[PDB]
């Protein structure tokens, strides 16, 4: 799953609702894409708001409850029937009141139920930073800076290869053949890109993927908001990759569920993969992952190597590139 689609807020509103929550616009606007008006998935979404209003993920069963159905026809998000249903899970509400005695409240009123106080609160997106049931699969950062955004020219142009197809913002690479996919309208190919990679794009023996998310309350946060690029473009460039072929992609990390499951199944696709965080990077919570050798054989994946790594880079003990 994890397919971006248009009108989300709206699809989302009865599925909410079961969990007594009712979204202003104000609060919508905190939620990254709703204010640029760009398609997402549902489900990414309900689940950054099952953790800033109840602090919880929806690993924890909260809203299973086949009540609604979140389907999505003609790239839009919508009600009808579907295998995909959410609802506030009143048995493990009940499972969890012992744990959280005011969260039976919070969602019979749509009220935050602060993680660290055990008190109701109006939504605030900063109250619950971070969902208390997950085990992060590796260490985030403490301290984020305001720094200009990485060139990560010099790095690409080292990469094996001759074709090359750059994803998002504009990118120079001395010494091969670049095309350009993105929303701005003198790029080689031009769509928006919020839906994915248009099919008719050719196929290339290096893509990178030069899209960033904007840092707004934790490397949690902003980890969540560029899964769902992950899965849009990082993911799907794995179509248009020659055999042997290279992805790399702009990223933070998998802080969350989507981006942990997302880089997993990008993860088999290739003969190595590894993370990377260049002299270039400035901004603490980037780093690049980094697929060599695409190719279609079954595999498995152990998160182990690329989790240690982003905990050294996340935590200063891996050595400065
Ligand atoms: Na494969």
């Amino acid at each position: 799953q994890n397919k971006a689609a248009v009108c989300w807020a709206k699809a989302l509103v009865p599925v909410l609702k079961t969990a007594g929550i009712d979204m202003t616009t104000e609060q919508w606007n905190t939620v990254d894409y709703f204010e640029t008006d760009k398609a997402h998935s549902a489900e990414i979404v309900l689940n950054q708001l099952c953790v800033r209003f109840f602090g919880l993920d929806l690993d924890s069963g909260l809203f299973s409850a086949p009540t609604v159905p979140l389907s999505i026809r003609n790239n839009h998000w919508d009600n009808s029937p579907s295998p995909n249903m959410y609802g506030l899970n009143k048995e493990v509400v009940r499972q969890l009141s012992r744990r959280y005695p005011q969260l039976p409240r919070a969602v019979a009123t749509g009220r935050v139920y602060d993680m660290n106080t055990g008190t109701l609160r109006n939504y605030d997106p900063r109250i619950n930073l971070v969902p208390v049931n997950r085990r992060l699969p590796h260490a985030l950062v403490l301290h984020h800076n305001e720094h200009p955004q990485s060139d990560f020219s010099s790095f690409v142009s080292k990469l094996k290869g001759r074709t090359v197809l750059v994803v998002g913002e504009k990118l120079s690479v001395p010494g091969k053949m670049v095309d350009w996919l993105s929303d701005r309208p003198e790029a080689t190919f031009r769509a928006r890109l919020d839906l994915g990679i248009p099919g008719d794009v050719p196929k290339y023996d290096i893509i990178f993927v030069n899209v960033r998310t904007p840092y707004k309350y934790h490397h949690y946060q902003q980890c969540e908001d560029h899964a769902i690029k992950l899965s849009m473009l990082t993911k799907k460039a794995c179509l248009h990759l020659n055999p042997g072929g290279t992805c790399v992609s702009i990223g933070y990390g998998y802080a969350d569920r989507a981006s942990e499951s997302i880089i997993g199944a990008i993860a088999r696709q290739f003969k190595f993969s590894r993370v990377c965080k260049p002299k270039s990077s400035l901004e603490e919570t980037e780093v690049l992952f980094v697929f060599i050798g695409y190719d279609r054989k079954a595999r498995t994946h152990n998160p182990y190597k690329l989790s240690s790594t982003l905990t050294n880079i996340y935590t200063g003990s891996r050595l400065h590139e």
